[PDB]
């Protein structure tokens, strides 16, 4: 997260770190046993860290659970992003509390212009690398469809949104991948992509969830 600030101590309970020896991408606790995370953060041998804050340091909250298995969208483009969700299976349940909590999906889709909250363990940097210790967090508007599509020509279908500020300086980066948008309580957005990180006239890209629901209810009343 590019000039975003530090969330505060598990005060975002549904985030979560996929770790394969090492954090790669966020995810969302949806209920005890999935996480809906990118489709393009899919790998073998994840498991997934709850409860966390920072994510180099065992602080006392965390559970720390092997995926069981992991579904990524049927129709996932892993060239243009389009779907880019998959679901992780955990093989036990997690134990929901203050500190691990799940996030609700939405009933419909958000609105241009509602302040979202995006957050992760990526880049903080737009130009450079520095990864932060502690989880981050950035309030960002919902951006039209037609500015969306004048930042991106060519490229948003109607399963991604944008959100962010055109001028720049403020933005979701790489290692914040799969992470959670969420706008009025409901998990909304997935951190999917975007040119560079917090550049002019480049918003994030995030993957449209309200159009996934119901595949999600399907995916998880079968698995
Ligand atoms: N909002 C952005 N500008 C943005 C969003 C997502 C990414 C994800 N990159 O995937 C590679 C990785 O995470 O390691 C990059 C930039
Ligand atoms: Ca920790």
């Amino acid at each position: 997260i590019v000039g975003g600030y530090t969330c505060g101590a598990n005060t975002v309970p549904y985030q979560v770190s996929l770790n394969s020896g090492y954090h790669f991408c966020g995810g969302s606790l949806i209920n005890s046993q999935w996480v809906v995370s990118a489709a393009h953060c899919y790998k073998s041998g994840i498991q997934v860290r709850l409860g966390e804050d920072n994510i180099n340091v065992v602080e006392g909250n965390e559970q720390f659970i092997s995926a069981s298995k992991s579904i990524v969208h049927p129709s996932y483009n892993s060239n243009t992003l389009n779907n880019d969700i998959m679901l992780i299976k955990l093989k036990s349940a997690a134990s929901l509390n203050s500190r691990v909590a799940s996030i609700s999906l939405p009933t419909s889709c958000a609105s241009a212009g509602t302040q979202c909250l995006i957050s992760g363990w990526g880049n903080t940097k737009s130009s450079g690398t520095s990864y932060p210790d502690v989880l981050k967090c950035l309030k960002a508007p919902i951006l039209s469809d037609s500015s969306c599509k004048s930042a991106y020509p060519g490229q948003i279908t109607s399963n991604m949104f944008c959100a962010g500020y055109l001028e720049g300086g403020k933005d979701s980066c790489q290692g914040d991948s799969g992470g959670p948008v969420v706008c009025s309580g409901k998990l909304q957005g997935i951190v999917s992509w975007g040119s560079g990180c917090a550049q002019k006239n480049k918003p994030g890209v995030y993957t449209k969830v309200c159009n996934y629901v119901s595949w999600i209810k399907q995916t998880i009343a079968s698995n």
